[PDB]
């Protein structure tokens, strides 16, 4: 679809998945340094700061995480979920957030956020946009 302008994502949130053991710290600001820059170029800026940013482990922690973000985070406009490989997590992340708290979220798969690439990034962008856009 087309570029949509008018976008700033101020107020995003983190949720990682991914083991901290194989997605690490300085892996997840590098990738959100990365992601920052590029989206700030193409004119829908993603602050560099997520309002938080957390490891969680299996499909069960999601709702409570989901329904904590929505309670304490006010202006919340994304929850940017990473993933490791295929996992019923994802389905869960969607049930939650389209189904029932209506919140957007963008999922990443977890080698992507350890090893960026502009092309990746971009991919992600574009998924962004599109979700917010309209
Ligand atoms: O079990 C899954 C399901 C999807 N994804 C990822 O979720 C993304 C899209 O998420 P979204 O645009 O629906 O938020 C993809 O890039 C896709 O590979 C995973 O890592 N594991």
């Amino acid at each position: 679809k087309q570029f949509h302008t008018g976008i700033e994502i101020k107020v995003w949130a983190i949720a990682c998945f991914a083991p901290q053991r194989q997605c690490t710290e300085v892996h997840l600001k590098s990738f959100t340094e990365q992601l920052r820059k590029i989206s700030r170029d193409a004119g829908m800026p993603i602050q560099g700061q997520p309002c938080f940013c957390k490891y969680a482990q299996g499909a069960d922690s999601v709702e409570p995480m989901f329904r904590h973000l929505k309670n304490t985070y006010a202006g919340l406009q994304l929850v940017v979920v990473i993933l490791p490989g295929k996992t019923p997590v994802y389905a869960e992340v969607k049930r939650v957030g389209d189904t029932v708290l209506g919140m957007a979220t963008q999922c990443v798969q977890m080698k992507n956020v350890q090893r960026t690439t502009p092309q990746t990034l971009s991919n992600l962008c574009l998924k962004i946009n599109v979700k917010l856009g309209g």
